[PDB]
C-alpha cells in the first residue's frame, strides 16, 4: 500500500518518459504541501473572520500591494493578519507562523522612487519579513531598497521582481544581490512577447534552483476564479507545471485581494500543489541538483547533502533541522529531498521567513528552556517530533534525520543522525 | 560553415546543454525560432469561423485541421462548413508557396451504453463527405472504438480514429483504447468534471507519454485560451499550458470556444501559431531522443529501421529536413515518433493521406500530382526533387544544405528500407 | 568549471592536478580514460590490501619486518605444504615483526593471518586433513580462512563447524576454483564472508579464455553485496625470478583494482622467489596508481542505486558520510568500531577517503584488511568513567595519529562516524569536523 | 529465439548500469560474432616458414610484421616473400581468401635527434617491396611522422604511418603526433623502462581513448602472452591483459617473441584470437555506443553521417553485418569508429585497402577481383552479393538474417551516402 501512494511507482522509474507513463490519477498524496501559497490581501480577504479560513486553506504568506491603499489601510491588514494567525497559538504543536509580504509600487518612470523609500520605511516600522521589490532592473536597484530598509531592516529577506527585459537580462548579477526572486508575470508579459514567458519562467526558475535562492511564480495562475467558483483547464495545469518547474512558491493576486472566491482558490492551489509535487521525478531532480551543486568545505552544505542522500536511502519520513536564521533549512531544501523539512527555531521572524524555501515546515519553540545546552537541543529535536507526529509527518516506526550543531549560536550545523520515531 | 550566428538561434545553447537543469538555465527570450511550427493546431468551426472569408484568415494563421463538433447543429449546417473549408482550402490552389492541405475531422456527440443512433449516422455523414478523421467521444474501452470502426463501414476504414479520454473508465483503460485506435485525444473539459480538477494534469502527462512511446498521435484539447473568447490577449496561465502541452510532447493542440463562437478566432489560432514554435526549440533533444529510442523495442520491421537511422542521420548534420516518399502516411509517421528536430516533408499522391499526417508532429505533407513516370526510379527522382524545390520555396532549404532522403527499393506501401545524404544543389 | 570553481581557488590548483583529479571530474567514462595523465601523482595511502604467501623466502623475523614496512597487510599460511611445526613456527615469527613497531601508534601496523586450506582432494566434502588443519587454525588464533574449492553453500557450513564454538569470530573466505563453485556462487556468497577468485586451478577447471568473465562477474557480485573480494595467482609471476615484473602482468594488478578488488595476493612471488619485499613494492605502487583512476563518478552512482533501501542506521549513516566526503574532498572518514561492521558498510561505498577505523578489538584491526580502503587503528586505553568522553577521546585518537602520520592536515574536513551508545551495531552519527 | 539471447553476452548487454552487467557476465554464454580486434603476428625464424605461415592464417594471424631492429634487407625481403606465397596460396578460393597486410617496424632513431640515415634505407625498402603500414619507432613529437612520411617519397603515399608511443615525451605531446599519424602503437616494452613500470596502464588507457575519440586505429602491443615464448600455455596475468586490452577499446594486439622466436607461435596466436572473442563479447556497447555517439562532434560529411545512421539501423534490428563498399578503407573505418556488435563486411577492389583495414576494429575485408560490369548499378550489386555470400560461407549471415548494405551515389572514393536494409535470401 505504501509504494502504492505518492506515485511512487512512477518515483522508480528508469527514464522520465517511463516516469510519465506510471503516472497514475488513483495514486493518493500522503506527504504535507511543500510549495507555499502567497495570497495577496484586500477588500476581499482582510477581515479577521476571512483571514482565519485563508490560514487553514494553506495560506503561507500574506501579500500587501503598496501600488493601492494607504499607510493607515496596510497597518490594519497587518493587524487583522496578525490577529488571525495568533487566535491558533492556543495550541503550540500545531502553530502555523505566516508572514508578511511587502510588495512595492515601483519606480514608475524613474531607480528608488520617493514613495517605496516612505513604504520600505513603514515596512521596517511595522515588522514586515519579506520585500517584493518591484521592477528590478540591475544589482544598485537591489542595493538601493537595502540601503533604504536602514539598519533596523537588516533581516528582512529581499525578493527581486524581475518585470521586464532588462531584468532578464540582467538576471545573474539581479540574483547575487538578492535573497530570491518573483517572475512577476504580468508586467512581464507585456514588456516582452506574450510566447515568450515561459522560457523567462523556466530559465528563472532553474536559475534559482541551482542557485539554493527561493524563486515566486506570480500572476494569472488561477485568474478566472476572481468571478468563477472553479477554474479553467490552463490555470490548474499553469499551477502544476509551475511547481514542477522547480517553483518554491506559487502566488495569488486578483483571486484572493478582490474576486468572489478567496478561500476556494488558496483551496486549488493547495490541491494542485500536493498532486504536483508528488509528481516530481526526483530519481533524475536529485541527482542533477547534486552534481551541479559545487564542492564545498563548509560543515553547513557539507551536511545538507549528507542528510538529504540519508533521507533517500531509507524513504525518511522527514529531516529535523535546528535553525536560527532559517540557513540549515535552506540549504537542506535547496536539494528537494522527498523528506520534509520540519525546521525548528526560536526566532519568529525566521520562521515566518522560511516559508520562501519549497518543503520547509517551520515550528515556532516556545517551551521553557533547559539548563544544559545538549539537553536544550534534545528536546527542541523532541518537540519537533511531537509536532511532527500530531500534523500527520511523522508515525511511530517510522526513521527521520536530525541535523543540528556543534555549539550555540547560528553557523555551526554539522551533525546528522538517524534516528527511529518511538 | 554555419558561423556562431546559427548556434545562438532555435535555442541551441540550451539544446547543447549535458543535463536538463542546465538546459533551463540556458533558454534564452532573445534566441529566435527558425524552423517552421512542427505542432498542428485544430481548430473547431462555428459561427465565429463558418464564412469562407474567415476561414482563408484561419488557414494563413495557421489552423491545419478542421473540427466539426457534431454535439451542435445539423446534417446540413456542417455539410455547408465543410464546403466553406474546401473552397478556402483551394482558393490558395494557384500559389506553391501558400497552398496547403486542411485535415476534416468529425467530433461525435457521444453515447446509453455504446454507439448512439446519432452517432451511426453522423459517422455515415463523415464517411458520405469523404472526412479524414474522427474524434470519439467519451470512448472508454476497446469495444467502444470497435463500434466506431464498424459504423465506418465498408467505404470507411482509412479514416483515422482518434479516441477521446473524458472520464475515470477511459483513464484506467487507457491501454486497451490505445491498442485499437489511431491515436488519443485528452479531452479536459469532461475530464476535469469526471475526475478532480487537480488531477486533469497527471491524465494528461501520462497520456501524452504513453501516445509517445507508442508512436501514436495525441491530441491536448480544451481551454488552452479560454480568456480569448471575449479578449484580445490570453492569460499567462493560458501562454503556459500552449507551451506546457508542447513540452509534454503533444502532436496536436487544439481551440473549441476560441474559434467556434469567440470574439478573436484568428487572433487565437495566431497565439497557439506563436508559443509552439518558441516551446518546439526549447524541446531539449538530446534527453527526450535518447529516450525514445532506448525504450523503443528492437525491431526487424524495415521502415522502424530505417526511421531511427534517418532521425539519427539528421541530428548528426544538422539537416534542414528529412524528405520522406509515403503512399499511406506511415514512413513520415515513424519519424515523427522519434521527434527529429528537422522537418519531416512527406511527399504522397494521396490527398487523405496528406491531410492525415498532419497528426503527426513535425509532417509537412506536401501532395504531388505530376502523371506518373514509365521508370520507376524516375519517379522517385522527380518526387525526391520536389520535396527539395518546394522546401527551397518555403524557406526550408537552400543549396548546400544538408537533407536526409527517405525511400523504398520498390514500388507499393510498406517497403521503405531507404536512407540517403544528399547535398542541395 | 563552476562546481569545482570555489575549491579550485581555495585549495589551489596543484591539488586538482594530482590523484587523477580531472580524470575524476570527467562527464563520461571515454573522457576519463582521454584525461588520464601520467605526471598525476597519487596523494592518498593505499587502499587495496596486499596479501602475501609466508614461506622460505619470507619466513624470517628480519625479512618479515621489511615486508611488513613495503606494505603487507595479511600474510598467508598454504596449508598444502609444510607440517603444523612449520606453520606455528610462521605464526611466531610473524608475530614477533608484527610486535616490534608496537610502541606506538604511529608505529604500529596490524598484520591479519589467513590459512589457506589443501582442499577436498578426490573427496565430496570437508577432507580430515582440513578438520585437523582447521582445529590448528583456532588453537592458534587465526584471523581468517581461505576455504579451497568451495563448490556449494554446505562446504562452508562444514568449514563453519569443523572451527567450534571458539573459532567463531574468524573470517571465512570461500575460494572459487572451478565451474560448480561459479555457477552456485550466490549461494557459497551468501553464507561466506568474502571470496577469493582463485585463478590457478579456475584457469585448468575452466577454458583458460573464459577466467577474466568468472573474476569481473565475481567481483561486480562481491562489490554489489559489500563482501570483500580477493584477485589471486599469478599476478606478478616473472618476479619470483626477475627484479621487474612483465608488461601483462602490471597491467593485470591495476585492472583487479580497477575490477573492485578489495585485495590482491601474491604466491610464489613472496613465498619462495629471490625478490619478496620487491614484489610487495611493486604491488603496493601499482595499486596506489590504480586506486587514483578509479572513475568514482559512475562507480559511487551504480553502487548507490543498486543498493536496495535500507532501514539500517548504519547503512544509512555509511551512505550520508561517504557523500558528504565527496562533497569537501574530505581527507579521512574516522569510525568507530568493535566488529569493523561499521567501517565495512564505508568500504562499500568506495570513498575516495580513506577510512580510519578506530577499535579496542585486536583481531577486528587485523580482519578489517579484507575491506578495501580501512586502515585499522588499536585504541588500547582503558575505558573512561563517562561514555561520551571515552567516545570523543577515541575521534581525538584517530585525528591525532591521522595528522602524524600525514593522513590529515590542519585545515583539512574529516568525517566522524560513531553511535548513539556503547556496544555493536547503534551507528547512526555523521559530524564534519575542521582540522585544528 | 530464447537461445539467441542467452549467447554473445545478451544478459549482460542488456544490463541498465556497468555494475549489473558485471554481475551478468556468463561463462556459459558462447560467442557468436566473428573476433574483431585485429592479431598482429611478428615474423622470425619461428613463423618464416610456408607452411607455418598458413597455419599462422588459418589461426587468425592477420597482419604480419617484420621487425627492422634486427635481419638483413634480404632477410626481410625473403620474410615479405613467404608472406605473400602463405597469403596467395588461398586465392583459389575468392569467397574465403583472407587478406593479410604487411607492417615494416622501424629500428628508430637510437641517440639520434629524429630519423636515422637506417630508417631513410629501411623505409626506403618497404616503398619497394610494397609493405602496408610503417610502425614507426619512438615518435616524439609531429616533425618525426612528416621525416617519415617525407622517406616513404612520392610512391608511398597510400602507406599507413602508425606511431610508436614509447618515452614521456611521446605520452606528453601524444595530441600532436596522433593529429598528423594514421594511428598508434602503445609501445609497452619501451615504455615501461622510459616511465615507472607502475604507470604504462594509464598511458595505454589514455592513449587508446584518445584513439577511439579521434576514430583512428590503435594497437597494445608487447609482453601480452610472453610465457608461450617457452610454455604451451599462458599464465593468467597474460590472459586478464588481453581480454582488458580488448575491454580497453583496442583496434589491434600484438604478439612480438611469441610469434617471431618461440616455440608456440600458432598456438599463441589461436590464444589471442580465443581471449579476443570473450572480450568482444563482454563489451557494454550500451554505454559504449552512447558514448562515442555523444562525443564525436557534428559533421557534414555524407560518409560521416551515413556511418553513424547505418550503426544506429544495425543496433535497431541486431543486424548480424554491415556491408560496406570501399575503394580506401575510409567508409569501413567510419563505421568502426562507432564500434557496432554487427561486423562491418568490406568489399573493395584495392588490394591494399583490404590489408589496411585490419586496422580497424570490426573490419573484415573482402578482395573482390572481377572486372567492372558495364552498368554501374550491377557492378555495385555484384559486389553487395560477393559480401553475402562470402559471409554466409564463412558463418558471419544466414538466410533470414538482416544486413545494413553502405554505398555511394557514384563511382570513386568519397561519395559514400546511401544505407539501406536488406534480407538475405
Ligand atoms: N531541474 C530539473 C531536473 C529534472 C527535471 S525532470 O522532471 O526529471 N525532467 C524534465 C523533462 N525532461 S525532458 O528531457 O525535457 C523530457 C521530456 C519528455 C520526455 O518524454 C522525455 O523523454 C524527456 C527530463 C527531465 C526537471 C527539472
Ligand atoms: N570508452 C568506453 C566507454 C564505456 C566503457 S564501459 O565498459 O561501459 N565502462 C567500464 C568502466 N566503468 S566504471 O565507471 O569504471 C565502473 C567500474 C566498475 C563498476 O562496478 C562500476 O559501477 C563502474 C564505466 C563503464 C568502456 C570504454
Ligand atoms: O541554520 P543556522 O542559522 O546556521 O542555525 C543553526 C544553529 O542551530 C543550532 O543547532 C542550535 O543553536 P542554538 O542553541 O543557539 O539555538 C546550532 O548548533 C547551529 O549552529
Ligand atoms: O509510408 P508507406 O505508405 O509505407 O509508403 C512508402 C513507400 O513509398 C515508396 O518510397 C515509393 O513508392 P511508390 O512509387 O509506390 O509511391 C516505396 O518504395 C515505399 O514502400
Ligand atoms: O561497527 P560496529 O561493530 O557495529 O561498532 C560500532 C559501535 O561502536 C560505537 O561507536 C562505540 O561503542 P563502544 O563504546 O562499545 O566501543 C557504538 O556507538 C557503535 O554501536
Ligand atoms: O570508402 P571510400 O574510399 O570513400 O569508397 C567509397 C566508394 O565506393 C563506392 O561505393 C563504389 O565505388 P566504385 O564503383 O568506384 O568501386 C562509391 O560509390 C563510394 O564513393
Ligand atoms: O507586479 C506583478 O506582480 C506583475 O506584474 O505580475
Ligand atoms: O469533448 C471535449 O473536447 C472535452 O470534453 O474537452
Ligand atoms: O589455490 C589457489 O590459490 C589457486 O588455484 O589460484
Ligand atoms: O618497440 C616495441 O614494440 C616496444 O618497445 O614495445
Ligand atoms: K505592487
Ligand atoms: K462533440
Ligand atoms: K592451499
Ligand atoms: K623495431
Ligand atoms: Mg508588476
Ligand atoms: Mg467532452
Ligand atoms: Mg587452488
Ligand atoms: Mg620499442
Amino acid at each position: 500500500a505504501f509504494f502504492q501512494q505518492q506515485q511512487l511507482p512512477a518515483a522508480m522509474a528508469d527514464t522520465f518518459l517511463e516516469h510519465l507513463c506510471l503516472l497514475d490519477i488513483d495514486s493518493e498524496p500522503v506527504a504535507a504541501r511543500s510549495t507555499s501559497i502567497i495570497a495577496t490581501i484586500g477588500p476581499a480577504s482582510r477581515s479577521v473572520e476571512r483571514l482565519k479560513e485563508m490560514i487553514k486553506a494553506g495560506m503561507n504568506i500574506a501579500r500587501l500591494n503598496f501600488s493601492h491603499g494607504s499607510h493607515e489601510y496596510h497597518a490594519e491588514s497587518i493587524a487583522n493578519v496578525r490577529e488571525a494567525v495568533e487566535s491558533f497559538a492556543g495550541s503550540p504543536l500545531s502553530y502555523r507562523p505566516v508572514a508578511i509580504a511587502l510588495d512595492t509600487k515601483g519606480p514608475g518612470s524613474g531607480g528608488l522612487s520617493e514613495q517605496d523609500v516612505r513604504d520600505l520605511r513603514f515596512g521596517v516600522e511595522h515588522g514586515v519579513d519579506i520585500v517584493f521589490a518591484s521592477f528590478v532592473r540591475k544589482a544598485s536597484d537591489v542595493a538601493a531598497v537595502r540601503a533604504a530598509l536602514g539598519p533596523e531592516g537588516h533581516g528582512i529577506k529581499i525578493i527581486s521582481k524581475i518585470e521586464n527585459h532588462e531584468g532578464v537580462k540582467r538576471f545573474d548579477e539581479i540574483l547575487e544581490v538578492s535573497d530570491g526572486i518573483m517572475v512577476a508575470r504580468g508586467d512581464l508579459g507585456i514588456e516582452i512577447p506574450a510566447e515568450k514567458v515561459f522560457l523567462a519562467q523556466k530559465m528563472m526558475i532553474g536559475r534559482c534552483n541551482l542557485a539554493g535562492k527561493p524563486v515566486v511564480c506570480a500572476t494569472q495562475m488561477l485568474e478566472s476564479m476572481i468571478t468563477k467558483p472553479r477554474p479553467t483547464r490552463a490555470e490548474t495545469s499553469d499551477v502544476a507545471n509551475a511547481v514542477l518547474d522547480g517553483a518554491d512558491c506559487i502566488m495569488l493576486s486578483g483571486e484572493t485581494a478582490k474576486g468572489n472566491f478567496p478561500v476556494e482558490a488558496v483551496k486549488m492551489q493547495h490541491a494542485i500543489a500536493r498532486e504536483a509535487e508528488a509528481a516530481v521525478y526526483h530519481r533524475q531532480l536529485f541527482e542533477e541538483l547534486r552534481r551541479a551543486a559545487p564542492l564545498s568545505r563548509d560543515p553547513t552544505e557539507v551536511t545538507a547533502i549528507g542528510a538529504v542522500e540519508a533521507a533517500f536511502k531509507c524513504c525518511a519520513a522527514a529531516i529535523i533541522v535546528l535553525t536560527t536564521t532559517g540557513r540549515s533549512a535552506q540549504l537542506l531544501s535547496r536539494y528537494r529531498p522527498r523528506a520534509a523539512v520540519i525546521a525548528v527555531t526560536r526566532s519568529a521572524q525566521a520562521a515566518r521567513q522560511v516559508h520562501l524555501c519549497r518543503g520547509v515546515f517551520p515550528l515556532l519553540y516556545r517551551e521553557p528552556p533547559e539548563a544544559i545546552w545538549a539537553d536544550d537541543v534534545d528536546r527542541r529535536v523532541q518537540f519537533g517530533i511531537e509536532s511532527g507526529k500530531l500534523r500527520g509527518f511523522l508515525r511511530v516506526g517510522d526513521l527521520v534525520i536530525v541535523v543540528t550543531g556543534w555549539r550555540p549560536g547560528s553557523g555551526y550545523t554539522n551533525i546528522m543522525r538517524v534516528l527511529s520515531i518511538s
